[PDB]
């Protein structure tokens, strides 16, 4: 593995702490000097790590992809590597509070998240993928298990490097494209909306190709506006070119939360 002056960040300021998560491994760690401007501070960092593994071509295609994806709000970015004089590192963002799932979960009325917020989520994860689409990337699995939550409540999508979310072509056909991600993002879209429910509730998984391709769809969520309800159902057309793309999924999101946002 050769040496990036652009990335390559030394081990000795790099504190391993307990694992995070389960499995690949992605250990609790604290860093030293990630921030440039003072290399005398401590920072709060997720390592992206390999101790049976044949995968290590794995873990490198995920970081050069990283690497060529560029940096945003709303994903898991790269902070630093470490290639050299040890096992390979791939230093990431943290997000304290978890994924956008257990999330909204947690924060669940019998409301400790506010109409607004819950738009603004929503809106940031369609940052997050018109980004990712502009950088080539297909994900194609997007779902609320894979929005990460950071202190700062900001949306930020990971492992950018299941049936209930997959569109239609990619289930039978085995088509992923960006449309099959705007599928997908109708699903999480229903996922915030329910503050994590589970999608298509009481169905079995056999019944619902049957569902899908008889025409239904998932019912409006209880206080649901009927414009957010009404994009999902754009997401969720069969003709993937009439679903929406990204740009317009953003634009759509921040009419609504502009608005949301008065009152
Ligand atoms: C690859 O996805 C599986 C794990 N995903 C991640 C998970 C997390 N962190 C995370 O879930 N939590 C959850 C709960 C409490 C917590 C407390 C601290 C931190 C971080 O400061 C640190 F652990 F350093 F990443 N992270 C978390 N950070 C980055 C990523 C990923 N790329």
């Amino acid at each position: 593995l050769p040496l990036d002056p652009l990335w390559e960040f030394p081990r000795d300021r790099l504190v391993l702490g307990k694992p995070l998560g389960e499995g690949g491994q992605v250990v609790r760690a604290e860093a030293f000097g990630m921030d440039p401007a003072r290399p005398d501070q401590a920072s709060t960092v997720a390592v992206k790590m390999l101790d049976n593994a044949s995968d290590l071509a794995d873990l490198v295609s995920e970081m050069e992809v990283m690497k060529l994806i560029g940096r945003h709000k709303n994903i898991i970015n790269l902070l630093g590597v470490c290639t050299q004089e040890g096992p390979l590192y791939v230093i990431v963002e943290c997000a304290a509070k978890g994924n956008l799932r257990e999330f909204l979960r947690a924060r669940r009325p019998p409301g400790p998240l506010s109409f607004p917020v819950l738009v603004s989520c929503a809106y940031q994860v369609a940052r997050g993928m018109q980004y990712l689409e502009s950088r080539k990337c297909i994900h194609r699995d997007l779902a609320a298990r894979n929005v990460l939550v950071t202190e700062d409540n900001v949306m930020k999508i990971a492992d950018f490097g299941p049936v209930k979310w997959m569109a239609p072509e990619a289930l039978f056909d085995r088509v992923y494209t960006h449309q099959s991600d705007v599928w997908s993002f109708g699903i999480l879209l229903w996922e915030i909306f329910t503050l994590g429910g589970s999608p298509y509730p009481g169905i079995p998984v056999e019944e619902l190709f049957s569902l899908l391709r008889e025409g239904h769809r998932m019912d409006r969520p209880p206080h649901c506006p009927p414009e957010l309800y009404g994009l999902m159902r754009e997401c969720w057309h069969a003709a993937p070119s009439q679903r929406p793309t990204f740009k317009q999924l953003v634009e759509a999101l921040d009419k609504v939360l502009l608005a949301v946002s008065e009152e």
